[PDB]
DNA sequence: GTCACTACCGGACA
DNA sequence: GTCCGGTAGTGACT
């Protein structure tokens, strides 16, 4: 729901005209912090992959 | 047009 | 990091 390594906050308003509006954004795995949906769609478009490769993972247990 | 609502991004903050 | 405002966009409509 929230993607793996991503961080959702949810904050709401409390005072002037727009007190009990809501803001969100979004922290990705690499620390960069997203406002809207447009940036994050811009950013996805050429970084939203994520590879793996066999260095990834460690399967031996250290003397 | 007005009204109500959403969404995006900027500036103030010391 | 914190916080709200100004602005543009959508869509129904007495």
């Amino acid at each position: 729901p929230v993607p793996c390594g991503w961080e959702r906050v949810v904050k709401q308003r409390l005072s002037g005209k727009t007190a009990g509006k809501f803001d969100v954004y979004f922290i990705s795995p690499q620390g960069l912090k997203f406002r809207s949906k447009r940036s994050l769609a811009n950013y996805l478009l050429k970084n939203g992959e994520t590879f793996l490769k066999p260095e990834d993972f460690n399967f031996t247990v250290l003397p």
